[PDB]
């Protein structure tokens, strides 16, 4: 959760995609998929974060609709976007004990309760969060089964960025969990 906006530049691929959905959000525009192997994924654009401008013209006060048309008519060539980093997101670093565990419970991604010394109680992890990533991996849509895959597989130091359940609900509403879990880029970062 960087130290506020970033420029980047886009390329439609051959199909005229740059592989992004965008909800309005309290007057602002969030992202609100990030289709894998897309335009959008290779500049790095994230679940949550927030566009400024598109082409310098500024986003606030447009509905989700008008977003996508803007999208359309813009000259596939190069198109500017400004971005303000997963505003409505934190990031926390936990230790796992030698029993492998960090310290939490949590269902359909949404943490439900915290265990008494553990080290998601020392770091104040909170419930009724929302899981967004872990170490660095979008895991929106995966199956409560294969998040906890992903902790066991991990190493001792795991981090897990979270959001308010109640703007998290209000986010992905309008999208299915099929598009969800088969769509959202859940890749590693490519270098």
């Amino acid at each position: 959760i960087k130290q506020g906006i970033r420029e980047v530049i886009l390329c439609k691929d051959q199909d005229g995609k740059i592989g992004l959905r965008l909800k309005s959000i309290d007057n602002g525009i969030f992202v609100q998929l990030v289709q894998a192997n897309s335009p959008a994924s290779l500049v790095g654009l994230r679940f949550g974060d927030q566009v400024l401008q598109i082409n310098g013209e500024n986003c606030a006060g447009w509905s989700s609709d008008k977003a996508h048309k803007v999208l359309k008519q813009a000259f596939g060539e190069k198109i500017t976007m400004t971005i303000r980093d997963r505003p409505f997101e934190r990031t926390i670093t936990m230790h796992k004990d030698s029993t492998g565990h960090v310290g939490f419970i949590f269902k359909n991604g949404k943490i439900t309760s915290i265990v008494k010394d553990s080290s998601a109680a020392r770091n104040g992890l909170l419930t009724e969060h929302n899981i967004c990533e872990i170490n660095g991996q979008n895991v929106i849509g995966l199956k409560d089964s294969q998040i906890a895959d992903i902790l066991s597989t991990s190493g001792t130091v795991v981090t897990i960025t979270i959001m308010p359940a109640f703007i998290f609900e209000h986010i992905i509403k309008r999208m299915a969990p099929s598009i969800m879990k088969s769509l959202m880029d859940h890749t590693i970062p490519e270098v």
